[PDB]
């Protein structure tokens, strides 16, 4: 109920629940189901954690997917089925998506420089206050 909280959970459900109507799906736990499986072999990061923690995976968890494919299927808000989650797992709410700049800031975090040199792949190498590297790529 609070902002910014199973942040990963409602945007990939929300997006699930989305596709299923473009797509016209019959919405029916053990259909839900299915499309939540194969909707999941596409999810990398803590989406794809997401998708073990509410069983959706092969080699099933358990039936903690029901948890998801039964009130989906009864148009309850998807917000209020990751609220429900957060009692049976903790971690499913603990995801929460990773920040990218602009930048269009000047001197930021000292150890988050890195990262932002990481992410466009380079090497900061030896380096001890190495700003001249990302404001030279």
């Amino acid at each position: 109920l609070r902002p910014g909280d199973c942040e990963v959970c409602i945007s990939y459900l929300g997006r699930f629940y989305q596709d299923l109507k473009d797509r016209d799906v019959t919405f029916s736990p053990a259909t839900i189901e299915n499309e939540l499986i194969k909707f999941c072999r596409e999810a990398r990061g803590k989406e794809n954690r997401l998708c073990y923690y509410i069983g959706a995976t092969d080699d099933a968890a358990t039936k903690i997917i029901n948890e998801v494919s039964k009130p989906l299927a009864h148009h309850i808000p998807v917000e209020k089925i990751c609220e429900k989650l957060k009692k049976k797992d903790s971690q499913i709410c603990e995801l929460k998506y990773d920040k990218q700049i602009d930048l269009s800031t000047v001197d930021l975090k000292k150890l988050r420089v890195k990262e932002l040199k990481k992410i466009l792949d380079d090497w900061g190498e030896t380096c001890k206050g190495c700003a001249e590297k990302s404001d030279y790529i």
